[PDB]
């Protein structure tokens, strides 16, 4: 069906995107509640990311997994583009991380499991998300994690568009080098550390400074991180992409098994 803005009643803003906001919305005919990612064509062109936005719609609309946010369709007009997304009721893992400061091992390992499963599915299709970070992880009604925002996804292998914060990016990406699905493994390790510590392992006040840290893989554990968490995070944060484990090995790691709920 060919959609149009008149088909929806827009509600409160759910977030600030990079080219517009996301709104809670209801489809007039079915009363279906969902989200509307609104991007201004102006900016989309000024950044020449129409290829990304196309890769986002094309990749995400074809994914079908309970731990991956659903993209139902899209439409647009003289001015903007509208992505029709599955609405995540419980917000971002990011906000939850602000609220709780840091997660316990049970919550952390559970989120990692849902992620690994979701990434496994994405890697079976040779799809690399490449932008795994707290603000792209949404929570379902039952509090289940759902990877969202495929605005950077691309099929492996690949090269590289400009950047923002490097916090979750692998050395191979910040060094412009070629990369594959291993990129997401590095990010998963960054997340696991951030979940337990309250902040990313390579954080810094300077972009230049953060680049050095990621490049050198310079991170240390606070005393309260258990050895089981340190082992997993250390296997995940290897400079050489090839050393990074398979998602299966993550899903099976002892620390994950002993702590995870799913
Ligand atoms: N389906 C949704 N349900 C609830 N909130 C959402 C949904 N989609 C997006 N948001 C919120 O809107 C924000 C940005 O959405 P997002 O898809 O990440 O847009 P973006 O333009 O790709 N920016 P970025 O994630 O930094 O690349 C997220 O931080 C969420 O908090």
């Amino acid at each position: 069906r060919q959609w149009a803005l008149e088909d929806f009643e827009i509600g409160r803003p759910l977030g600030k995107g990079k080219f517009g906001n996301v709104y809670l919305a209801r489809e007039k005919q079915s009363k279906f509640i969902l989200a509307l990612k609104v991007l201004f064509k102006a900016q989309l062109e000024k950044a020449g990311v129409e290829h990304q936005l196309r890769r986002e719609v094309e990749i995400q609309s074809h994914l079908r997994h309970p731990n991956i946010l659903r993209l139902y369709g899209y439409f647009h007009d003289a001015t903007r583009v509208y992505l029709i997304l599955e609405y995540a009721p419980l917000g971002t893992v990011y906000r939850e991380l602000q609220k709780l400061s840091k997660f316990d091992e049970q919550r952390t390992a559970t989120y990692i499991t849902e992620l690994a499963n979701a990434l496994s599915y994405c890697h079976s299709k040779r799809v690399i998300h490449r932008d795994i970070k707290p603000e792209n992880l949404l929570l379902g009604s039952a509090g289940e994690l759902k990877i969202a925002d495929f605005g950077w996804s691309v099929h492996a292998p690949s090269s590289r568009t400009l950047c923002g914060t490097l916090d979750y990016l692998p050395p191979e990406m910040i060094e412009g080098r070629m990369h594959d699905e291993k990129v997401d493994l590095w990010s998963l390790g960054v997340l696991c550390y951030e979940f337990l510590v309250g902040k990313p392992p390579f954080e810094a006040n300077t972009y230049q400074e953060t680049y050095k840290r990621i490049s050198r893989v310079e991170f240390t554990f606070p005393d309260f991180v258990t050895e089981g968490a340190r082992d997993l995070i250390s296997r995940l944060l290897k400079h050489n992409p090839s050393q990074r484990p398979m998602l299966r090995e993550v899903l099976e790691h002892p620390w994950i098994t002993a702590n995870s709920s799913k």
